[PDB]
């Protein structure tokens, strides 16, 4: 069965798509926006009061198969927005106003296999021609300065960059959903852990987004309230900075599309547990990163 406190795997998480978009239709829509390279299906969940020509955010989590928490946090998200719509007045508004497209898990393959053989698995899990070795980086695989650094050209690597961009199915399809919709998504979250940061661009270069001193100001209220709950203290800066230089990420290539306002998450912790974060930890770590993502979220609806 499925638990919001503690990690599901992927059958489980599925049927809670089917579930929580069955029991609340006047707030959930469930669409499949591709198929991984082991063909299990990428779903992607419409949160929102259904209306016309909607602005949108969207999120997801799952990049990186071990990341746990971040999968938890979709699901989270998900029920906070079907349990306080109506009775909280900021989420009212928000989904009132805007659809969260949530895309719970883009690499299942790889999450399937951290519950199956190997807890620690990052990548994909799609072959290579010419080796033994699977998997790229999904957060490798992006338009976005491919592959110039911070990256791998060997498959056998765990930053490896794919053989082209976009070369992965999941990777494909997540962008080719944005694309789809880019008159209508106005922000680009990605949830990832570990580091307990917000990053923004860029990474694969020591540029600046021309709204540099917005995002920083952006990221420094999101850190600030982020911290009002438990005390978990979150730093935040340019990507390449602030973590390190890397090509071909998602929250970059967003940005370059023309979403303004795109967060790499990461979550807690600083590295303790570091991917293997304890289910106790889930419900603070979740409920304290709502309130991160609910400000951007007023702060954006505020600048439409
Ligand atoms: C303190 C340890 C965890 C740090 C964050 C995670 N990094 C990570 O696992 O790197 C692993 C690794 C790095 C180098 C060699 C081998 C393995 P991540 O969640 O995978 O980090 C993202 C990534 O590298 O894709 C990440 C973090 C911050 C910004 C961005 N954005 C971007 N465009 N690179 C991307
Ligand atoms: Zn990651």
């Amino acid at each position: 069965g499925h638990s919001y406190e503690k990690y599901n795997n992927w059958e489980t998480i599925e049927a809670w798509t089917k579930q929580v978009t069955s029991e609340n239709p006047d707030l959930i829509s469930r669409t499949a926006i591709g198929t991984t390279f082991l063909g299990n299906n990428i779903y992607l969940l419409k949160v929102g009061k259904p209306g016309p020509n909607k602005p949108a955010i969207f999120m997801d989590c799952g990049f990186h198969a071990r990341e746990w928490i971040s999968h938890a946090f979709c699901q989270w998200f998900v029920r906070e927005a079907v349990l306080t719509y109506g009775y909280e007045s900021h989420m009212t508004e928000f989904l009132n106003k805007l659809d969260f497209y949530v895309l719970p898990v883009l690499n299942i393959d790889g999450y399937i296999y951290t519950w199956t053989k190997n807890r620690m698995w990052r990548k994909t899990r799609s072959t290579n021609a010419g080796t033994t070795c699977i998997g790229t980086d999904p957060n490798r695989n992006f338009d976005a300065g491919w592959c110039t650094t911070g990256a791998s050209t060997d498959p056998c690597d765990e930053t490896y960059c794919g053989s082209a961009a976009e070369s992965e199915k999941e990777t494909k399809a997540l962008a080719d959903f944005i694309r789809n919709n880019l008159s209508s998504i106005k922000a680009y979250l990605t949830i990832h852990s570990y580091s307990q940061m917000i990053l923004y661009p860029y990474s694969y270069d020591y540029k600046l987004p021309e709204n540099n001193a917005e995002l920083n100001n952006l990221a420094k209220a999101a850190v600030k309230e982020l911290a009002t709950l438990y005390g978990t203290k979150y730093t935040y800066g340019p990507g390449a900075t602030t973590i390190y230089p890397a090509a071909g990420g998602s929250d970059d290539w967003a940005y370059d599309q023309g979403i303004k306002y795109s967060f790499t998450f990461e979550l807690r912790d600083k590295g303790r547990y570091g991917f293997i974060l304890p289910e106790s930890q889930i419900q603070a770590t979740c409920e304290e990163t709502m309130l991160a993502i609910k400000y951007v979220t007023n702060y954006v609806l505020g600048h439409l």
